[PDB]
This record gives structure tokens, sequence and C-alpha cells, in this order.
């Protein structure tokens, strides 16, 4: 379970590399743990765009399909950031876990 | 009904997220909700869908869409006691309108 | 002011977050600030269309893209060395004024 | 020379190579591994189409020509990963080195 | 020959690289050991990202970074083999690579 | 005027920059004053402006998109040393960009 480290104020990126065969054809999301894993944004409906950068208020996703790596973007990274998220792979009404990040806030 | 919150003389934004897929080329509009019952229009993004993140004014209320993120933001840029009220984020389709969030601009002194 | 760090003689990336909609339509600049609130001299600026913003400028060994929906400006400085230290200003023009969205200081290891 | 990149195992580490845009002006680039320089990844054959990401398993290559900057990504870092590299640039047969690099990895 | 092996019953991932520029616009094979087809990369040449199946085997082509993936689902003792990966054009069929596929428990 | 200095024998980089807007469309030059000769101009064709030209040890390469027009003096010898401008065409005439004095050293 990653722990990624960013600068307050500054962009993190973070990367989640997954089996591109694998999840061929699947959409990704990013969610915070609150209890329950909630949806903080998605890669693009489309997935022969799942390139294309979209945002969700301060967070940013775009996903590589062909090098398998999701890329998150958390602008302005901020002390109330912190916490426990997940990196999923849709499917149906089902997700499954690619990664689970730790993001902390230095300063 | 969520409640959206500002001080008076100062900038409110507002968000309406969206299913960007379901409400693919429809223009969107932010409405004042009198009644149970008349709403009425403001303000509504682009006629043309393909420019709908060009950022369109009535008065001190501006209205833009991410149409790819899912995400209409209305901006209530000197926020007054006229403004606080019920208001509609609708996604047009013909003459009609489906109802994307309800909101309440309250304004604090 | 904000510190980015890097590794001389490696890229550093600088990112500046501004409110899209306060800045919307503006153009963007980069530059380093000199001594004082005296001189603050253009590195580099944002494509001269806004609504080609995201299209990386080079001026020398320094990049800039901005992304206007999110409101993050990115500035690359390639090949990053201890002459590049110092305070530099994001900004965003209006008329041919300038406004600072953020002070960053560079520092080289 | 040679200049080190430290990256964290199990995330993306970006390696950037500059170059004199003038003096290579017109050529293809690669990276390779240290075991001789072993060929791991090389720009797209066409020159003005070297910006178009490439991947060789979990490695990736772009070129930014105008700037002279050669990007290389490794995805998903591992311990056996670290070690000595190059970027080059292609003229015929010969290969001049643009920089050699050592890649660490951490916890 | 270069050699994949991979655990029964799991997903076998076999590459094969190929010079891009030199295999411009052709469709691939995968054929087993005379060789007997056994999936082959979609008609359209534009659409060779695509994942096409033969039972439990599938094939997908990068055609700009110049690998082919071939994968072998659920991989059974009956798949060990001599096999390969191929460039067609016209009725011909160049060979790209041979590869031995090996099966553990 | 500006100052660019290289060591005899190698390549000599010059660089002119420029507004794009203002510009857009337009071919340059790199001439040299004794009157000024031209030397070597950017491509025919404006889309093509990246394209390195030359004539004899002096190459010309414009990026149209940041403003910057390069110039290279390969193989640098004293008797480069002296004055140039950087030129945009339009029609029969040339604004000047900037004027450039070239010294050497060894
Ligand atoms: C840079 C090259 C890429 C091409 C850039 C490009 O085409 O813009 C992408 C758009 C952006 O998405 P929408 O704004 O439609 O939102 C709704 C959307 N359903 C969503 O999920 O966000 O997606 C399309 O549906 C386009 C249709 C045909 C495109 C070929
Ligand atoms: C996204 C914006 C520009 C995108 C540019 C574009 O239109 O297509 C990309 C293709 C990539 O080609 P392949 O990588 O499949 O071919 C193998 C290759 N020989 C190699 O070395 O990898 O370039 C061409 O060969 C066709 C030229 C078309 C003219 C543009
Ligand atoms: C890749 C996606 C879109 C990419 C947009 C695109 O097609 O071309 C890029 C150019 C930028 O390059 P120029 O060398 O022409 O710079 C001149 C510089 N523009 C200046 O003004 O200084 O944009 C335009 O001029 C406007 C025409 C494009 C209109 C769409
Ligand atoms: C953005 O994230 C928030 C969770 O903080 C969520 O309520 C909202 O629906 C999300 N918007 C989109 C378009 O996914
Ligand atoms: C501005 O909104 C008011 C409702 O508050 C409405 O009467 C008027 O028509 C609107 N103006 C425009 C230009 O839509
Ligand atoms: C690049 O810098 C020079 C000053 O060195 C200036 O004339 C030019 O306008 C700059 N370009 C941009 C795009 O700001
Ligand atoms: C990918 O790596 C393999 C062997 O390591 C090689 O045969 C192939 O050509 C490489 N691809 C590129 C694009 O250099
Ligand atoms: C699927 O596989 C078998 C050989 O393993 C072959 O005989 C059959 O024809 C294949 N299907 C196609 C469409 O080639
Ligand atoms: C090239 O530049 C020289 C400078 O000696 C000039 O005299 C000549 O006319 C130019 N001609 C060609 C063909 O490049």
């Amino acid at each position: 379970t990653t722990v990624f480290q960013g600068v307050a104020g500054q962009s993190l990126q973070v990367s989640c590399p997954y089996d591109s065969m694998k999840h061929w054809g699947r959409r990704k999301a990013w969610c915070r743990q609150l209890g329950p894993c909630q949806r903080v944004v998605s890669t693009h409906n489309l997935w022969l765009l799942s390139f294309l950068r979209r945002w969700n208020g301060s967070t940013a996703i775009t996903d590589d399909t062909l090098g398998g790596t999701l890329t998150i973007t958390l602008r302005n990274l901020q002390p109330h950031d912190a916490g426990l998220y997940q990196c999923q792979s849709l499917h149906g009404s089902e997700a499954d876990t690619l990664r689970k990040v730790l993001v902390e806030v230095l300063a």
C-alpha cells in the first residue's frame, strides 16, 4: 500500500502501474477512503480517449492504456488532502483495486 | 438541495457536476426557482455547444461548462442579498429541462 | 512564496495554481524578480492565442504550458544550473499590467 | 559526466537528458543499459514525430527536439532497474553519448 | 527461439518485438508448429491495437512501438509447444520470432 | 545591438527573438553589413520554417511558435567577425529584428 509524499501548495503526481492486458478496455477511477471508498474522478467514458486529462475540482486523472500506467494529479496539495485513497479498474458495477495510496503532505 | 454560502461583496462559485456522457450535446442553464412552479432563466451556456467553455454573463452572474469533466460552474460575482434564493442547474433539450442540481444560495453579512 | 528545489543538470518542474475564473481569458508569464519589488524580467510567456495555452512555448532553456481548465500553469527549467536560482513570479497578463499569481524560489541542490 | 536519478520503488521515475538541438538536429535518439550498452528503446523512426511516446516493456521515451530534451520514463521502478544507462544520438551506425545516467532505487 | 514460461491455469503474455517501419501496414499472425494459424491481428491495419481472440488465445499489436503481444489465457500443458509470430504480406508470411511455450503445473 | 562571441573553430549560435503574432506568415533572413548582403533565408514555405536552411557554413532555422530565430555559424573564423542583421521579410521589404555584432577569440 504505497506512500506518496508531497509538498504543500504544490502539485503531487500519483502513478498506478497496472497489467494492460488484464485491464484492457476498462475505465479507471480514483477514490478517497472516508469507511467506504468514495469516487473523486474517473477516466474518459470513451476508453480510446483515456489519455485525455479529466478534472474534478483540484484532482485530475489521465490513463496511458498502452503502457499500463494511470496518473493522478492532486493540484495545490493541502494538509486536508492527506489520507488513504485507491486507484481502481471499473467493470460492470464492480471496481477492483489496482493500488492503495497513502498521501502525505509535508510543509 | 445543497447550500452555497458566501460573504457579501465577494465572488461565489457554485459547481454542478453531471454525467458528461449522458448530457453530451446539451446546453445548460442557471435559473431561479420561485414556486413548487416557475423557473426563471438567469443565464445559459453558449448556443454553440462546442463553445460551452465560453463564459457567458447576465449582469454579474457568469456560467461556464466543462463538458469533458462534467462540471458546470456558475460565478455570482459581487454577491448581494438579492442573489439569495433557490436555484436550478439544468440540462436543456428541445424546450424541456432536466434538473442537474438544486442549490440554495445564502448570503452572509 | 513557495520553494521548488531541484538537482543541477536535471529538469525542474514548477507549477503555479490559480483561480481559473478570476484569470479567465488571460495569458500568463514567468519572470525573474531581479532585486527588491523592482524589475521583474520576463523569461517566458504563454501562447499569444489563449485557446492554444496548452501548447509548450520555449524561450532558451525555459518552457511553459498553461492548463486553463484546471487552473495550473506549469514551467519547466531545462538543465537546471546554479545560475537559475532566485525568486520568480508566475503572472497573469491583462492590458499591459500583470498580477502576481505566485512567487517561487528556485533552489538548486 | 554521469548524472544521478533516484526514484522510489513501485513508482514511475522520469529521467531527462538535455542536448544541443542544432548539433543533433535531425537525429533519432535511444536509451540503453550498460550490462557494452544494449538498446532499451528509441524515438520514432520519423524524426518529425519524435514527440510521440514509444514504449518497450516498462520503459518509454519521447523527444522534444525543439527544446533539446529527451525524456525517458521508467515505469514501476524496481531495484533490478538500478544501474548505468546512456542517452544517445543516432547517426548512421554511430551512437554519440548524450549523457550517462545512474539510476538508484529506494524504499 | 526464445522461451516463454508460465504457471498452468494463469495468463502467459508472449511479446514479439519487430521493426515498426519495416512492417508498416502488415497484419501479424500467431501460428503453432507446418505452422497452423491460431490467430491474426485485425483485418483493418489501423485497428491492429484491437484484441482478437481464438478460444483462450489473444493477439494485439502496438504498431508504433513495434511490439506484438499474444496472450495465452488459462495456460495448460496441452498449450506447450513451438509457435511462430509472423508478419503477413500477400499470402506470404515472414517469421518474426520462434517462441517456445513451456508450462509449469 | 547585441554581441555574440564564440571561440574560433567551434559552432556559434545566434538567437533572434521576435513577436510571433506580429511576424506571422513572414520569412526571415540573416544578412551581413559592409549596405547588408543577404546570406541565407528561411524556407520559402513558411509552414516549413523549422527547416534548417544553409549557405556554406551558415545555417538558419526558425521557431515560429515561440518567436525565436536561430542562426548557426559553424567552423567560426576571424573574418566571420563584424556586423549582421536578423530580418523579417514582407513583399519587397525587410524589417530589422536585431543587429548582431560577432566577435571571435582564441
Ligand atoms: C488530442 C486528440 C484527441 C481528440 C480530442 C477530442 O475529441 O475531444 C474529446 C471529447 C471531449 O469529451 P466531451 O467534451 O465529448 O464530453 C463527454 C465525454 N463523453 C466524456 O466522457 O468526458 O470527447 C468526445 O466525445 C469526442 C468525439 C469524437 C473524438 C474522436
Ligand atoms: C498525435 C499528433 C500527430 C500524430 C501523427 C500521426 O498522424 O500518426 C502517427 C503515426 C505513427 O505511426 P506508426 O507508429 O503506427 O508506424 C511506425 C513508425 N514508422 C515508427 O517508428 O514507430 O505516424 C506515421 O507513421 C504516419 C504519418 C502520418 C503523418 C502525420
Ligand atoms: C494540437 C491541437 C491544436 C494545435 C493548433 C494548431 O493547429 O497549430 C499550432 C499553431 C502554433 O504554431 P505557429 O508556428 O503557427 O505559431 C504562431 C503562433 N500561433 C502565434 O500566434 O504567435 O497555432 C496557430 O498559429 C493558430 C492555428 C491553429 C488553429 C486551431
Ligand atoms: C468530484 O468529487 C466529489 C467528491 O469530493 C464528488 O462529490 C463529485 O460528484 C465529483 N464530480 C465528478 C464530476 O465526478
Ligand atoms: C437576466 O436574468 C433575469 C432574471 O433574474 C431576466 O429577467 C433577464 O432576462 C436575464 N437577462 C438575460 C440577458 O438573459
Ligand atoms: C524571450 O526572451 C527575450 C528576452 O531574452 C524577449 O525579447 C522575448 O520576447 C522572450 N519571449 C517570450 C515569449 O516572452
Ligand atoms: C524492445 O526491446 C527488445 C529487446 O530488448 C528489442 O528487440 C526491440 O527492438 C526494442 N524496441 C525498440 C523500439 O527499441
Ligand atoms: C482456432 O484454432 C485452431 C488451431 O488451434 C484452428 O484450427 C482454428 O481454425 C482457429 N480459428 C481460426 C479462425 O483460424
Ligand atoms: C550565399 O551567401 C553568399 C555569401 O558569400 C552570397 O554571396 C551568395 O549569393 C549566396 N548564394 C547561394 C546560392 O546560397
